[PDB]
């Protein structure tokens, strides 16, 4: 997250962090034994950490669950990452609490314009590699079709939407993948793309939930 502040220790309690030996992307807890990522980051040997703040250190409050297995949606296209979204059964559940809880999936899609929280571990400069270690926060409005559209012209579906600062120095980045976007105590987006970070005119590009609903109920009940 470029431009963002210290959450502070577990205020984003669905918040997850994907690690393979290291920090890879993120995630949000839907359910005690399901987290909604991003398709591209995809990998075997994933374990998924709950209740993190600082990644480097064992502080108290934290889970580390196997996944048991990763559901990367169908028709996810790698180029075009259109349908980036996946599903990560855990090996056991999780034990929920004030500091590990699930979010809530939407039941309509949110509108321009809607102030959202977005949060990870990811790249804090847009400009070289500065990886925190306690989770960082931004708060970023969702912008407008026509704006997203101007700014990535044939490269958003209606699966995808923008959210963010024209003018560039706060966005998410490589490392918060995978993670969410609450808007109104809803999941409505999952960090996907963007050109660099934070720069000027190119806003992120994020999974627009409210159109998988449907799709991650019926795969989890199917799982
Ligand atoms: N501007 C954004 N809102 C944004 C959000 C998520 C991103 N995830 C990534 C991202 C970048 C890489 C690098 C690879 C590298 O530097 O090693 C690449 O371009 O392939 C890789 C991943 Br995988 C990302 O998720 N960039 C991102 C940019
Ligand atoms: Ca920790």
């Amino acid at each position: 997250i470029v431009g963002g502040y210290t959450c502070g220790a577990n205020t984003v309690p669905y918040q997850v962090s994907l690690n393979s030996g290291y920090h890879f992307c993120g995630g949000s807890l839907i359910n005690s034994q399901w987290v909604v990522s991003a398709a591209h980051c995809y990998k075997s040997g994933i374990q998924v950490r709950l209740g993190e703040d600082n990644i480097n250190v064992v502080e108290g409050n934290e889970q580390f669950i196997s996944a048991s297995k990763s559901i990367v949606h169908p028709s996810y296209n790698s180029n075009t990452l259109n349908n980036d979204i996946m599903l990560i059964k855990l090996k056991s559940a999780a034990s929920l609490n004030s500091r590990v809880a699930s979010i809530s999936l939407p039941t309509s899609c949110a509108s321009a314009g809607t102030q959202c929280l977005i949060s990870g571990w990811g790249n804090t400069k847009s400009s070289g590699t500065s990886y925190p270690d306690v989770l960082k926060c931004l708060k970023a409005p969702i912008l407008s079709d026509s704006s997203c559209k101007s700014a990535y012209p044939g490269q958003i579906t209606s699966n995808m939407f923008c959210a963010g600062y024209l003018e560039g120095g706060k966005d998410s980045c490589q490392g918060d993948s995978g993670g969410p976007v609450v808007c109104s105590g809803k999941l409505q987006g999952i960090v996907s793309w963007g050109s660099g970070c934070a720069q000027k005119n190119k806003p992120g590009v994020y999974t627009k939930v409210c159109n998988y609903v449907s799709w991650i109920k019926q795969t989890i009940a199917s799982n």
